[PDB]
């Protein structure tokens, strides 16, 4: 269509989809209650984003905001997809490191925090606003991030492992607060079909390749 | 009022009241934490059910959305209602069986899934793309039922009483998608004041018949 | 600003925002598995609040509802701070006294009802039927009280401490319907602005008063 930035959604949704089905058929068979849900979790995520970035691709999950002085185009779609993932992966990791309940809940509340006050500044009107509601939000994430890095006797492959994927979690998760404050909805120093590229690369990582790892492990496996 | 559906939502609204008060009635006393888990859900559900018949009732749950170049009805309230009642109808099932976590995390998953796309579907004012959001709402349905009827040493008494409900909610769950299709958010083929008719008959069957069925069986008991 | 309730929203904002950070810091250090939990909804409650606060402070919390043949400013914000922190202190004392998960159920999904049916009434139109969604609001919460109150051989530690706090939750979240009933939502027997003051101190003390509580018994520690 005329949305440049049609290409990267459309591109995007194919990826979740093909990611989905690969998820959904290498799940068939598994019987191990712990390797159940990493499984599910893992074809989950994708299946969430794709719904998503389907939404963005039909022009459903786009609203406009006025800032700046003009209509600015914001794919809501974006924060309801993270709203719904970043506990999910979350979820993998602490039961990965079989973390206590409490800690799952401080993170989970985090994330909400985090993708809760991004959505709103998103949708903010008032310009500088917009980048109060960025701070907070990074500082969950900041938040999150040291969790994962300084909270977690395991048996050496899940340590392994969990060292991997919280490696993975910290440059992919920290680049979102970048290209937001780059892109469109920020200081707009980047336009939206780059800002869009960028984040649907981001989100295939961090949905699909990050899920791709994860099932490789004989650590989710009881 | 004008609304020629109104006697349905009217009736639903009662329905669901009705149900709520005896289930709450006949949930009194009961102290085993297991039986507990299913009174607890079986009153929920139609209490749910009850608010979103009143929205619909008093107009609030009702929005319009122009596509065939036309404004249509569309409430909104029946989705809100799914969105909560459908996971806790699918829980009751799962801990009937004892499902391992993963399971009931890819269903409840698969289930808003279901849900989201079937209200966005409804909401999507390019009549073609509605029914491509029908075909994977249809298709979250259709995962969710495999996993039921080919997914699950129980008590014979558990094992009787799932055949049972897992029937009931085949037969029941299909229906939805075949009215949605054929009533005003689709094709067009009933008008609203039928469409709105088939499923407050479909919801008081899922929410309080299902119910009356599951607190029957002495299977909900430790 | 103009908005003279603004005072009242800024102060709430830094008393949440200022017990967040102190229950943060005291947070540090608990390796209890079961403290961990207290602290998690003890910090995260708090922190819930301050992101609301704020976004009422700065407008965006904030809607017009034309009732009365007037456009009343709707703080939604305020609701759907509720409709996360309720829950998560109902969890609390569930925890205190080890409830069943059956009546946590009871209980979540009975606040849901609560604080939904709240907010609908707060958005709904036709002033009569405001105080339709208030009464069911309303029986909810009586509901829930009574199961405080009525439903629950604990270490006489955890029984004196939830005593406490039980009479503390019965006399403040009482007192919102009062509040709600004569502020401007209801009969505007009281203006916004007192209105916006009284909440305000409920939610702090609902918020960080409860938590001051509840982390100095011993209690909350295995
Ligand atoms: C937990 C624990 C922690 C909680 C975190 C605290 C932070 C709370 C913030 C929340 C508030 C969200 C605000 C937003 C939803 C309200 C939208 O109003 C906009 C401003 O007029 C309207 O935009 C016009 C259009 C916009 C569209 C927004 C819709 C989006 C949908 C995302 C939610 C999903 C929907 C699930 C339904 C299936
Ligand atoms: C920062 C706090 C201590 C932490 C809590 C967050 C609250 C405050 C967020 C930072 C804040 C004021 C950003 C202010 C932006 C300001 C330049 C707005 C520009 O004003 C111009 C008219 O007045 C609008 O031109 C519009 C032209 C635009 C291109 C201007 C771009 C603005 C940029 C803002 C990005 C801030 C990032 C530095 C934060 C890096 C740390
Ligand atoms: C974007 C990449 C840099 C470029 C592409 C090449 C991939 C390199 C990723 C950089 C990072 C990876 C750091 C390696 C890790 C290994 C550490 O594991 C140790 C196991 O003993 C634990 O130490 C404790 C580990 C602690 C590590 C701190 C976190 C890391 C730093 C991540 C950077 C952030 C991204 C900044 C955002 C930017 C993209 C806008
Ligand atoms: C999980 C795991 C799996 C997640 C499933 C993935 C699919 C995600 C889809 C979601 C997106 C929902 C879209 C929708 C909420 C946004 C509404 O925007 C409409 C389009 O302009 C506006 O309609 C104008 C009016 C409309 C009204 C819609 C409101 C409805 C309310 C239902 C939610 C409930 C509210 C709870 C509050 C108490
Ligand atoms: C189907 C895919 C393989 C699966 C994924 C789903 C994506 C596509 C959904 C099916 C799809 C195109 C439906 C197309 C409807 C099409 C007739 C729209 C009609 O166009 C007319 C003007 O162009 C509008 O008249 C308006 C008059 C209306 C009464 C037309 C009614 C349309 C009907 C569509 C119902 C489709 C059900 C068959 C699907 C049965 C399988
Ligand atoms: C089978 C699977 C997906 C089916 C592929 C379809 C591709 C659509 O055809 C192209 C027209 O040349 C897209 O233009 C159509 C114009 C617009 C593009 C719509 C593309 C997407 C809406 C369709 C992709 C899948 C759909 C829903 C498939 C649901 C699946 C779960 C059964
Ligand atoms: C709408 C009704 C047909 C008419 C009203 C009369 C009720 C008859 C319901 C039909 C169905 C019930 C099938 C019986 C079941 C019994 C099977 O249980 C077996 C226990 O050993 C398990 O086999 C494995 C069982 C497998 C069964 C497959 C699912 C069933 C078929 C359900 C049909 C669907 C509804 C199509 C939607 C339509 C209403 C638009
Ligand atoms: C469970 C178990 C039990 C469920 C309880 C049953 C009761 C269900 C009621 C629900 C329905 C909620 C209605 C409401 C969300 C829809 C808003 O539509 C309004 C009327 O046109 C529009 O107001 C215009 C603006 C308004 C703004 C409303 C937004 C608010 C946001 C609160 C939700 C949070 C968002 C999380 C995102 C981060
Ligand atoms: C009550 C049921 C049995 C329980 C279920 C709840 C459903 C009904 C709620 C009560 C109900 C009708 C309230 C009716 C308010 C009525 C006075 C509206 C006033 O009508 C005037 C024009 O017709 C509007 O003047 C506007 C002037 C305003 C200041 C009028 C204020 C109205 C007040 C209503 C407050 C009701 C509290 C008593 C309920 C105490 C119990
Ligand atoms: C007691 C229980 C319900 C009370 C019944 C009431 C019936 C309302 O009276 C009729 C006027 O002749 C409805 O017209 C009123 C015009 C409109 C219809 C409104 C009907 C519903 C909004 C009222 C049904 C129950 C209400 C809320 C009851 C809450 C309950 C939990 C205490
Ligand atoms: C607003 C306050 C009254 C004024 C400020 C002074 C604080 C006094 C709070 C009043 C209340 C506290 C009652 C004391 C409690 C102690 C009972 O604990 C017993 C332990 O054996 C259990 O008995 C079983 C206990 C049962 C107790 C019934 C609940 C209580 C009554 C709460 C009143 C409500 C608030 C009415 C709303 C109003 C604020 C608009
Ligand atoms: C076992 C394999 C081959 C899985 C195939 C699943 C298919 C879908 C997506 C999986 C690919 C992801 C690789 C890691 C993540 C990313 C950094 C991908 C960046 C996206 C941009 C183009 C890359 C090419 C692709 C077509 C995969
Ligand atoms: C123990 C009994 C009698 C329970 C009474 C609870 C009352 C409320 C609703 C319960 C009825 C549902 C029966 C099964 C489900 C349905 C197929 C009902 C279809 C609805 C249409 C009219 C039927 C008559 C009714 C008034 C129940
Ligand atoms: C250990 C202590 C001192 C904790 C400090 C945390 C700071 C933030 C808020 C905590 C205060 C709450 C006390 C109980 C609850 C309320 C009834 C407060 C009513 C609010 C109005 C003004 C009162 C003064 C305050 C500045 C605390
Ligand atoms: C698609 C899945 C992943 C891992 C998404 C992660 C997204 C974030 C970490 C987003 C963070 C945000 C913050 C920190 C700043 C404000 C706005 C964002 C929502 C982009
Ligand atoms: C009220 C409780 C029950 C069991 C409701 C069940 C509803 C569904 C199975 C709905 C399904 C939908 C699908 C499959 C197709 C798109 C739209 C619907 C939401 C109607
Ligand atoms: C901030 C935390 C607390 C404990 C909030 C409690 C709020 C309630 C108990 C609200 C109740 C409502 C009812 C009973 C009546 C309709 C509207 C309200 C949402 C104010």
């Amino acid at each position: 269509t005329g949305r440049p930035e049609w290409i990267w959604l459309a591109l995007g949704t194919a990826l979740m989809g093909l990611g989905t089905l690969y998820f959904l058929v290498k799940g068939m068979g598994v019987s191990d209650p712990d390797a159940k849900k990493f499984y599910a979790i893992t074809t989950l995520v994708p299946a969430i984003a794709f719904t998503m970035y389907l939404s963005m691709l039909l022009g459903y999950g786009l609203t406009m905001v006025p800032f700046g002085g003009e209509q600015n185009p914001i794919y809501w779609a974006r924060y309801a997809d993270w709203l719904f993932t970043t506990p999910l992966l979350l979820l993998a990791l602490a039961l990965l490191v079989d973390a206590d309940q409490g800690t799952i809940l401080a993170l989970v509340g985090a994330d909400g925090i985090m993708i809760g006050t991004g959505l709103v500044g998103a949708l903010t009107k008032v310009y500088s606003y917009r980048f109060v509601w960025w701070a907070i939000s990074t500082a969950a994430m900041l938040y999150i991030l040291y969790v994962l890095f300084f909270g977690f006797s395991m048996r050496p492959e899940v340590a392994s492992t969990f060292k991997v994927l919280r490696n993975v979690t910290v440059v992919l998760w920290s680049a979102y607060p970048v290209v937001w404050l780059i892109g469109s909805e920020g200081a707009g120093i980047v336009p939206l079909n780059i800002e869009t590229l960028l984040f649907m690369v981001l989100d295939v990582s961090a949905k699909v390749g990050f899920g791709l790892i994860l099932l490789r492990s004989r650590a989710i496996f009881g």
